[PDB]
């Protein structure tokens, strides 16, 4: 059966796709895998805190019924989800005391829970600390941009498919955690008169403040907390406003704020096709029956994705990082239909 | 450029060829990297030998000049080679006094050679315990023998390009080294009237050796040690005993031994041809412009080979082997046309 060029070569052409899903289905294994009475159990690590979100404070501790990892211990300043790699997990929760000073009269009752990941900050921290970065090289913090808001992507849209929308989406609820075996690992924290807001408008929410997100992302301010004409007027994805053109994800980033802040809830982008945008503007097919071609890039990509693999295998100290995993899950889903579809919503 | 698609799959065919290369190299990198005097710095781990050959025996040891690694120290009982994977490593020599104990009046003489490779056995001794295994399973038993082999050969080529031809070779004298980062490491061990034998006979020796082998790996006896009309007559391939039909592997050797064993040296098969048949045995094309067709196995054994090593990436305990890496060496440098040699040289 092997006597046919076109024959075996699409033959070859299916076992891209077999091994890229298994791939994708190993790195997940890589990446990933209590009450007010177990808490004796634990101990703080040190008495600074890791990271502060404003809705909340985090202190690294340990816990004695499970040596050799870390847990994270989430303070809530306020007086249920299936597993992701981008969702926060709740272990347990509780109501304790704390010394005031730890919030930053000499104690507060605070809500207390137990987290599995270690915040290094959160995502507003990263943008206070990167304007001149983000001036300096462009390019490669709008790229970044590009990766956090995939992740957001991944995590908003498990979210929505079992039924949660997070009615208040902001930079200071967004936190980066390291992540190793550098692109830090993104995740989306916790928190008869008829509703003002309907369902309808809920489920295309997600959507509209990553736009506002974007924005704030790439240094620029909230556009409706400066344009008194976005407040007052219906307005149309033309009276948005721009973007600095400093790198090649500018335009397309811009494209894709407008595409995500479309004033009709139902006309506006859902969170998917948001996703396969950021894919395409990371690794994407760029400006140069139109399947055919496409199919051609998409075997030529997983053909080069297993390569980077294999010689990863035999390097001591290239190894798999977030980046690979989430260009695999790309690759893996790719088809010539959905990329027609990104493509001419970033308008090439 | 990536309209085309076998434009595009046959620059797919070139970077298959490329990264192939480019394993090898790596695997080549992971696989590998004194006087009288000095001998003061060494120190022997245990009063028992690891390895016995007749020729030399064997005793680990540790050096202070050089922690964290192991020396074998070989013993001669006897009263110039650049580096290659399967050949042995002398590092230093010098005569030193032992104790007759050791060597199994009171004490001898011996020279003394420090090896880098620590033998856990030989050839002889592997074949010697191994009787009942060949018999209960025959295709491990003759599949393992093609690795030693392959090996061997490979050892044996790179001795003779360099001009040195192992005047005796035999089962005590091949050394199985552990290796890992199970197939063992074979190692080659070191040693006016005109000639009787003239430097021409001398250049197809190591492969009528190597034929003998086959017959004595296979638990075999050696032919001309049975057979008188081999050692009186001008004898001939078909004169050559037959081996027991055991697997699949046994045609195939029995074929290669013959062609090793025949009397006129220069119609005699070379060792690198011998090498390109066991790979054909271990790996190669079975019976099932012939160029095409063997252009697309080697393009599909080499697509499979990349995803063998893709997915060893992110398996945490499936890693690289050394069967891979022989695997490697054999797809990166296949084509069809040597392929065609070794199919009929087998006569398939």
């Amino acid at each position: 059966n092997i006597s046919s060029k076109e024959g075996t070569y699409a033959k070859l052409g299916g076992l891209y796709t077999q091994s890229l899903a298994r791939l994708v289905a190993k790195c997940e294994d890589l990446f990933m895998g209590f009450n007010e009475n177990n808490w004796s159990l634990f101990k703080l690590t040190c008495n600074k805190p890791c990271c502060d979100s404003g809705d909340a404070i985090y202190y690294c501790a340990t816990c004695s019924e499970d040596p050799g990892s870390t847990y994270a211990v989430k303070i809530c300043k306020a007086p249920s989800v299936p597993v992701h790699f981008n969702i926060q997990q709740d272990c347990g929760h509780f109501v304790a005391s704390v010394p005031s000073s730890m919030l930053s009269a000499q104690e507060q009752d605070c809500v207390v829970v137990i987290t599995r990941e270690v915040p290094h900050q959160t995502a507003s921290d990263f943008v206070r600390d990167s304007a001149a970065s983000h001036q300096a090289e462009p390019e490669a913090y709008e790229r970044r941009v590009c990766f956090l808001l995939l992740q957001l992507c991944n995590g908003l849209e498990h979210l929505k498919e079992h039924g949660i929308i997070h009615r208040d989406l902001c930079l200071e609820n967004l936190l980066l955690v390291h992540c190793t075996l550098q692109l830090p690992r993104l995740i989306i924290s916790n928190f008869l008169a008829p509703e003002i807001v309907s369902a309808s408008q809920y489920r295309k929410f997600d959507e509209f403040q990553t736009g506002i997100l974007i924005y704030e992302l790439l240094h620029q301010p909230n556009p409706f907390e400066v344009r008194a004409q976005l407040r007052e007027r219906d307005y149309r994805q033309e009276d948005l406003p721009p973007l600095p053109a400093l790198s090649l994800y500018s335009p397309g980033l811009q494209q894709l704020a407008h595409l995500l802040l479309e004033a009709d809830p139902i006309k506006r982008i859902r969170i998917g096709e948001a996703k396969r945008v950021l894919q395409c503007l990371l690794w994407g097919p760029r400006r140069e029956a139109l399947c055919g071609t496409l199919h051609n890039w998409i075997d030529m990509k997983r053909a080069l994705m297993m390569m980077k693999f294999a010689e990863k295998a035999v390097d001591r100290r290239r190894g798999v990082e977030l980046e690979d995993w989430l260009c695999c899950q790309y690759l893996a889903s790719a088809e010539p239909g959905a990329l027609l579809q990104s493509l001419k919503l970033l308008q090439l």
